[PDB]
């Protein structure tokens, strides 16, 4: 399968030409399950350097990888097997960067779920995850801008909900295969608004495009879990590894709002032969914002973004100290307090 790849604009003004994009975005979406979207030289560049320190922080003893976690922040590592699709353990170590919010933040200082500072390895690693995530941002914007306009709404109907949103990355480094099992992540969808994903030439994301008469799960709601769906069904588009692109496909969140006509991207990782660094990136809410239904102007249903988010991390982190310090000190009280 070869994905469409389009170039954005530096800004986002609502002329035609952008309505046009947009719309072709969907449909990109809505036939295939993803589309690419072309790097400049400066974003390729930060890539591969966000790559480069990834894949040095994970040649360090475990003894130090584990030491770089937050009993504030669900920022920071997570050892290959500690995380689980569909009941079966995972295969990445991860590193996971949260918005980097310093003890003296108004947030942190107010014991907010979730929020304090990310226990970076070192500041070069720091400084090129910051960078990348910078341009991340930027591309992110302009998606929802031209994805709003698409569906014919008010340019700023996502970027509202955005402003100072919760946007993390996960930095996986996937092992090599070594036994006949190859399942890396089982099938799942992500539950944030866009996934912006880039990866190292070695190859092993599958997606799978949206299926006329499939029924697809909400997997926001309880009892309707994605995790496992259409494992070994067809069909599934193996995402070709491919110099100067990232790709892009909807999340949970937009599938609520979108109301089914934006479906979240089923995807599932294969170990390869070789190591396989690399990163997805979401593009999410305001830990204060709420998601809504947009096509349903009568639908009481809301989806709190840091409710989702913390109620997320302590279930898939159950013993981590952060999970740990949220129960001890009551912190999800706070977060009744904002709401
Ligand atoms: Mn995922």
């Amino acid at each position: 399968t070869n994905l469409q790849t389009f170039e954005l604009p530096t800004e986002v003004t609502g002329c035609a030409a952008d309505i046009s994009l947009g719309r072709a975005l969907i449909q990109a979406w809505q036939k295939d399950g993803i589309f690419q979207i072309k790097t400049d030289s400066e974003q390729d560049r930060k890539t591969q350097e966000a790559m480069a320190a990834s894949k040095q922080f994970c040649k360090e003893p475990l003894t130090f990888k584990s030491s770089c976690v937050s009993d504030l922040t669900y920022s920071g590592y997570v050892a290959s097997g500690e995380e689980v699709t569909a009941g079966k353990p995972d295969f990445p170590e991860i590193f996971t960067v949260c918005k980097d919010l310093s003890v003296g933040d108004q947030r942190v200082k107010a014991g907010w779920p979730c929020h304090g500072p990310v226990p970076w390895p070192n500041n070069t690693y720091q400084k090129s995850m910051k960078t990348f995530m910078e341009e991340l941002g930027l591309a992110g914007e302009r998606l929802l801008k031209l994805t709003a306009l698409g569906f014919e709404l008010p340019i700023n109907t996502f970027t509202d909900l955005t402003r100072d949103g919760w946007h993390h990355m996960r930095v996986l480094r996937f092992p090599p295969q070594t036994s006949t099992l190859s399942r890396g992540i089982g099938a799942h969808t992500d539950y944030g608004l866009l996934v912006i994903a880039a990866q190292d030439d070695v190859g092993g994301l599958y997606i799978r495009p949206p299926v006329e008469g499939e029924k697809r799960n909400r997997n926001w709601l309880p009892g309707e879990s994605s995790a496992g769906m259409f494992e070994h069904d067809e069909p599934w588009t193996f995402v070709t590894p491919t110099p100067g692109v990232w790709t892009v496909f909807p999340g949970d969140i937009l599938q609520f709002m979108t109301g089914g006509q934006l479906l979240s991207t089923p995807h599932k990782v294969k170990l390869n032969t070789r190591e396989r660094f690399a990163c997805a990136y979401f593009h999410e809410p305001n830990f204060e914002a709420s998601a809504y239904p947009l096509f349903e102007p009568s639908a009481n249903e809301r989806i709190h973004y840091g409710e989702h988010f913390t109620n997320m991390f302590m279930r898939c982190y159950p013993d981590r100290i952060t999970t740990q310090r949220i129960n001890k000190e009551n912190r999800l009280a706070h977060l009744e307090d904002l709401k």
